[PDB]
């Protein structure tokens, strides 16, 4: 008989994610787990049916039964709305299940032996989470056309004197200025998020700021995150042999790179600055603060390049490891949740399946070019799509043999 | 007789760099090249004994003879104020610099055709550049205390005019708010040493901001970036093949994937230094990254090696052992700096000699003769032989040997 594996929400999307995350329930995961699945179709087609109310759906779903697997999806633009002559360009279904869920993005990039890293002596990966914006959520930015002042004030509600903060007296010339807030609730749940992950993972977590020189801005995120690991995780981390310790960035980025990895990294960056492989090694989790509820995902797109060269029959090497691990990570999730020993194993045996297939040397053509430069692959050297999911599926019926004796 | 080289500012340093710093003059420059040397020591005991008042003298001879190269130096932190029994926790030397000279950083990683890359396909390094803010310039950050209205207000001088924006209105809790501002000056100022800098290296000019996030504020840079290149550089750029053109970060990021490098990038952030860099932190080695101080004015220039003391190494020399320290980011640092000596001063034999060194070094690292840091690079270090590199004094006296071959061609 197949495991019993319970709950999970599964939300399927466009392009070439579509076409995989189909294969993988087909090979990887429905001949040996039985799942009470809350299927939700997020393709681009059946939201614009829908008037987007299936995203809405698929969200709600994820906050009642905890856990959510979710495929890549076709965020419209103006060319998206006329090749599927949309409704309305619709918003980001990501964008809409993290405005209904709250919580920190999570991203691991799944690491093999054979495979360059920026870092060789990695050997674990580096999960790094932003505090990012609850999309709704903006700066004030405008021009100063001219000479005069800019200053920024605080009106209290309960009806203290009004403070006002010169921000710059522009005496020649104009310029820009903004203003930006965080509140302390979206703080404490990024800190809930970093330390439910790092208990997750048993790793220790660091948090970096520039809190040098945003002393109170920066020192208010440093602040939270020392009075709630102090008051309601330091037993639980020191239990499991892990830490907490904030880090300014300057001296926390030399660190990871004489580092072995294991680690959770929370990162504030200072605002305003812009921030940004092989993509198809990159995992996501929204993590919210509750500890209760993820939502996995592959951190990249629908791969629309070579969903293009599969409708004309041309062959394809689409890397699925990422899909995978959101497949795992969903998996491993609900077995905690259940104290599920049976799904436990699987999601473990399937991450080992899939990191010793291209170990062994068994790739797609993305990580084919990692080892053997671009220039310089050629055609034996990797599998198409559909062979490294056949090999995929023949080496976890091997392990899973094993296993049993 | 040597080549007469004019005024340099020269800034000796600390722990390993100082001994390095030692070699390239004696090695390198001195046997070579007579200069009118303004020099001063930024050794950590020499800045503590004059109440950092050398640091202050050293950044006023750069404003008056343009041209500074810069040994690394400690930054005074609690175990360093208790090993050195420092009077006081003493600023960042390249703080006290930048802040009185102002200006735009530029940072390049040399290649070495030998050597592995972030991306295999880059041929010509990558230029990035961050502009050099004043301790002036700081956002007006604040707590929150509790529930209430944020607002942001400009007043113009004559006190017409004035437009208030609502920031947040705080309705359940505090959390924290801040204001930020850029003058039109420092942009200009960014968007000019940029370009030259561009022109000055015949490469292209890329330009980086969240002008789709920050429609006003990033706006400001793209528009006034635009305008420049339009009125002051456009006929120069397409006369040398180059071109300027503003990308999300996004874009840029994809298209330097796909690029053979030889591009300068201009990056509109605050936090721009190579300590913050995750890239330039844990790629290849830190002795193969510049970096170069470029002043408003186009006639002032800072350089130095973007890394620090190397105090690691440092220890092991202390104790005897043997040590592989690369030179060549140090080395660098005075080759930019007699190029641009030679440059104001219009003084070719000059030009040619820091040209011929900077050749010299990468041909040397070319050739297989290279420090432990870049044997590492090319064969892992778990197995990486003694035969497989050189250690810092041999290293110096391989370059040593090829600059006197180099130079005696050249002659012939
Ligand atoms: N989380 C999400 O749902 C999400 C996230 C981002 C974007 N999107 C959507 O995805 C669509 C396409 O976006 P995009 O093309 O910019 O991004 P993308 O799908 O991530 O693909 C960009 C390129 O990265 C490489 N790549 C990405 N995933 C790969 C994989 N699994 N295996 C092999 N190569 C892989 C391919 O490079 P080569 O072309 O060199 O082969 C591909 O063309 C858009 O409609 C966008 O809205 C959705
Ligand atoms: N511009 C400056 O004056 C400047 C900049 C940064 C830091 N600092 C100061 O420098 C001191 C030491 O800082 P740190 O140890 O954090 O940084 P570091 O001097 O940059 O050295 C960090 C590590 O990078 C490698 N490395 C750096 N430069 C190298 C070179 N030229 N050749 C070979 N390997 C090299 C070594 O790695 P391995 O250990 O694996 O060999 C070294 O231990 C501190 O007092 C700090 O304040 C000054
Ligand atoms: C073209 C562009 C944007 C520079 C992107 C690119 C190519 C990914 C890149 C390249 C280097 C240069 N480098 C290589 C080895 N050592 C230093 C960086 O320092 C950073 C830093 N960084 C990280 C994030 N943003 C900037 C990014």
């Amino acid at each position: 008989k197949k495991i019993s594996g319970g709950s999970v929400v599964e939300m399927q999307g466009d392009e070439m994610t579509r076409i995989i995350w189909e294969l993988i329930k087909e090979k990887l995961i429905f001949p040996y787990v039985e799942l009470d699945l809350h299927s939700y179709d997020l393709g681009i087609e059946n939201r614009d049916a829908t008037n987007d109310q299936v995203t809405k759906d698929a969200a709600e779903a994820i906050k009642k039964h905890n856990v959510g697997v979710k495929c890549a999806t076709i965020t419209p633009d103006e060319k998206r709305v006329e090749e599927f002559k949309l409704k309305q360009m619709w918003k980001s279904p990501n964008g809409t299940i993290r405005n209904i869920l709250g919580g920190t993005v999570f991203r691991e990039a799944i690491i093999c032996k054979n495979i360059p890293r920026l870092v060789s002596g990695w050997v674990k990966p580096i999960i790094i989470g932003h505090h990012a914006y609850g999309d709704q959520y903006r700066a004030t930015d405008f021009v100063v056309p001219g000479p005069g002042k800019v200053e920024i004030t605080y009106t209290p509600s309960d009806g203290t004197q009004k403070v006002t903060y010169l921000v710059h007296n522009f005496e020649e010339g104009g310029g820009v200025a903004m203003g930006m807030y965080n509140q302390d609730k979206s703080i404490e749940d990024f800190a809930h998020s970093s330390f439910q992950m790092a208990l997750s993972k048993g790793w220790p977590l660091y948090l970096s700021t520039k809190n040098t020189i945003l002393k109170k801005y920066d020192g208010r995120f440093k602040d939270i995150f020392q009075e709630i690991y102090d008051k309601q995780y330091k037993s639980q981390f020191e239990a499991q042999k892990i830490w907490y310790e904030h880090r300014l960035i300057d001296d926390m980025v030399a660190q990871a790179m004489k580092s072995e990895g294991g680690f959770i990294w929370a990162c504030k960056n200072y605002d305003g600055d812009v921030q940004s492989g092989s993509l198809g090694m990159m995992t996501s989790v929204l993590v919210c603060p509750d500890g209760k509820t993820v939502e996995a995902e592959a951190a990249h797109g629908t791969v629309t390049r070579h969903y293009r060269m599969y409708q004309k029959g041309q062959e394809t090497s689409t890397n699925p490891i990422a899909s995978i691990f959101a497949w795992t990570r969903g998996l491993a999730h609900r077995a905690k949740l259940d104290n599920n020993k049976e799904l436990a194993f699987f999601a473990n045996a399937l991450e080992e399946v899939s990191i010793e297939t291209i170990e062994a040397g068994f790739m797609t053509k993305d990580l084919a070019a990692c080892i053997k430069g671009l220039p310089n692959v050629q055609r034996s050297d990797y599998l198409n799509t559909f062979e490294f999911m056949d090999k995929l599926g023949e080496n976890l019926k091997i392990k899973l043999a094993q296993a049993k004796l």
